[PDB]
């Protein structure tokens, strides 16, 4: 009773983090089958009856309450932009990434360039310090695997002016974290785009990359005051915190609802 | 004192719906643009010290309490779909309102097609009736104009066994514009995809259309049972709700924050 790797894939696919059943435990692949199968019919009935929301939305409204709550104002920002916006955030022609509509657009792959124009916008209006944060798709072309999506759902949180310091940046990072019960750690990178990064790491996962200002590319925004900025993945934050082996179990998808095997 | 037109273009934008002020009253500009970004300016800081929620982000999470609260699963599913989805739904090559993406996408003009799929696969593991609902952005190529928009922001809910009756169907349409307190009235029209439609105005504005199948299309998506749906458009609601003259002031957008012009 050996397993042929479409019988085997299909088992994963039914399978969840929770379950201790193994796939070479000698059981023939209809028992293993039928009993997944169960399993996740009784788990999608439970949450008809009693839940109802999907993960990445319910995700999406809790980090919203979290920085509403601490005197962020909420964005919602194109998702179709300028290409000029990547030519101008220095992605000169990575750039090989994005998703190209008709002749001038694309889908972006950062919230940061329309975040970047609300934050010198709301200068002239708003009382120092400015604090802004935005929720929503973004779109990358990725090598396919365990932890990158095409489509996937980013959180980028910043603030202009007084309290731009790296120890206050850390200290969000920390209180954020620590409201959704996920361990991490620190360490130093780089990238083209933003220079030195503080990256926010969850062992080898990389769950958010930050910034402290000022750097060269602001007088391309007309930003002109200190600043700090972080984009986190919530797919990622989805994975670490229900155990995902493979991130399309978070993601937008016909194919799994809250983790579950829409193929039943 | 005459104005100009770029001049009253630009007082035109500092205008809110609840001003008692005209801009053909004889006052210079100078004065006329003074007065409104004060106004403006007061209103951003208030929304900034005491509520922060974005107007397109606190409709949505507002809707998706009514539908959960009623007994429908809250689907997300993808945002950039097969241009495969676009032929099947019949809009033959209607079909000069697509984005396209690369080869072989698309940007979705509706949520109908992704909806299908989910109810065909969740009758196989829920009970009767199947009721599900989704909230997101939908893109068309458009005339410009005062009531369309290229980014927009689509709700569908729908349901698929028992209880599919025109009668069913007009009560949650009831109920939920109720819950909203919008006035409607229903009108029979008709489109391509769909055939006869029930659609649901304020005015000669389109607020919805629904349908109750079966319809013929119904077997190139694997549905085999009666069903009922409606769509709307979100910034279609909140121009009625708060008396837009112009529906970009609902939009996702740099230059509108819950309805205020941000150039000041
Ligand atoms: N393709 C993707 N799929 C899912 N999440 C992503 C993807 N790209 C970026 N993210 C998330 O967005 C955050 C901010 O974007 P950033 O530009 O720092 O990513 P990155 O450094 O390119 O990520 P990686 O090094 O893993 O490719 C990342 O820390 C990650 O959580
Ligand atoms: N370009 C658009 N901008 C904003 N809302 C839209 C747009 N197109 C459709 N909607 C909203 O989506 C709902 C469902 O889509 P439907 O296909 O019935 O639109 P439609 O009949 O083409 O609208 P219209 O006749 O105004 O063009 C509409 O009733 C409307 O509320
Ligand atoms: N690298 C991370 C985001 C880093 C934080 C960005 N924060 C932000 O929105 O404000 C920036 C303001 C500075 C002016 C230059 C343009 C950038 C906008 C990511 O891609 O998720
Ligand atoms: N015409 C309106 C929507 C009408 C309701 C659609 N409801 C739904 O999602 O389920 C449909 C199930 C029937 C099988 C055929 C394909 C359609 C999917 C609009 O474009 O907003
Ligand atoms: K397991
Ligand atoms: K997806
Ligand atoms: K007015
Ligand atoms: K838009
Ligand atoms: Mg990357
Ligand atoms: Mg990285
Ligand atoms: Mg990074
Ligand atoms: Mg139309
Ligand atoms: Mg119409
Ligand atoms: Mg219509």
């Amino acid at each position: 009773p050996a397993l042929t790797k479409s019988q085997t894939d299909r088992l994963e696919v039914l399978l969840n983090p929770k379950d201790e059943i193994s796939l070479n435990s000698g059981k023939p692949f209809r028992e293993l089958e039928s009993e997944l199968l169960s399993r996740r019919k009784k788990d999608l009935q439970q949450i008809y009856a009693e839940e109802r929301e999907n993960y990445l939305g319910k995700l999406e409204r809790e980090i919203t309450r979290f920085f509403v709550d601490r005197g962020f104002l909420e964005i919602k920002s194109p998702i179709l932009i300028p290409l000029e916006y990547i030519e101008r955030m220095g992605i000169d022609n990575l750039s090989k990434q994005i998703f190209r509509v008709d002749k001038n657009f694309c889908l972006r792959p950062m919230l940061a360039p329309n975040l970047a124009n609300y934050l010198r916008k709301l200068d002239r209006a708003l009382p120092d310090p400015i604090k802004i944060f935005e929720i929503g798709p973004c779109y990358r072309k990725e090598s396919d695997g365990k932890e990158h999506l095409e489509e996937f759902t980013m959180l980028n949180f910043c603030q202009m002016g007084s309290g731009c310091t790296r120890e206050n940046l850390e200290s969000i990072i920390t209180d954020f974290l620590n409201h959704l019960g996920i361990d991490f750690k620190i360490v130093g990178d780089s990238c083209m785009v933003f220079g030195d990064t503080l990256d926010v790491m969850h062992g080898d996962l990389e769950l958010s990359s930050a910034v402290v200002g000022p750097i060269p590319l602001d007088r391309e925004w007309g930003i002109d005051k200190p600043w700090i900025g972080a984009g986190f993945g919530l797919e990622r934050l989805l994975k670490v915190k229900h155990d995902f082996k493979n991130i399309k179990r978070a993601a937008r998808s016909g194919s799994y609802y809250n983790g579950i095997s829409t193929n039943l």
